[PDB]
Order: structure tokens, then C-alpha cells, then sequence
DNA sequence: AAAAAAAAAAAAAAAAAAAAAAAAAAAAAAAAAAAAAAAAAAAAAAAAA
């Protein structure tokens, strides 16, 4: 009588792999299109 | 004519309620601190008197 239980767990898993893909899309929107902010030639003297 | 018995009475005792007092709690302030946000002074880079 675990039919309900397991199929319902798969139904959460099925609607939630959608959430995983949604997070991947959130990344794609958030993917940088940019790099690490550069140095100012004085932070060069400071840290380097 | 008098005694005893019987009946209609005040004083004391018991219980509850309303006045007041102190402490505690909800609240409802005017004042300060911390964090956040909007400008500013020495150093650095490129083309040119």
C-alpha cells in the first residue's frame, strides 16, 4: 500500500527536477559576462 | 392566697460583604546608539611646451 507514498515522492521529484533546471536558468541569467575586477596599480604595490 | 408551669421576649455568637492599601504588569512614551547612505583629497596615467 506504498503506491501512494512512492508515486507521490516521485511526483515531488518530478516537479523538483524542474526547480533544478530553474536554478540552472537562474545561473544562465546570472552567468558573469564579466571577470574579476582589476587592480589599480597601487594595490599592485600594496599586495603584489 | 400562693406555687408552678407555660408563653412572648433581648443579648451574644457566627458568617459574609464593601472600603482600602500595596505590589506587580501592560503600555506608552522622549532620548540615544548603531548601521546605512550620499558626497569628497592625495595618488596615478597619457599626450605634448
Amino acid at each position: 500500500k506504498r503506491e501512494q507514498t512512492i508515486e507521490n515522492l516521485y511526483q515531488l521529484a518530478q516537479l523538483t527536477q524542474q526547480v533544478q533546471a530553474d536554478r540552472i536558468e537562474i545561473v544562465l541569467e546570472e552567468r558573469r559576462d564579466e571577470h574579476f575586477p582589476p587592480m589599480s596599480k597601487a594595490l599592485m604595490e600594496t599586495r603584489s
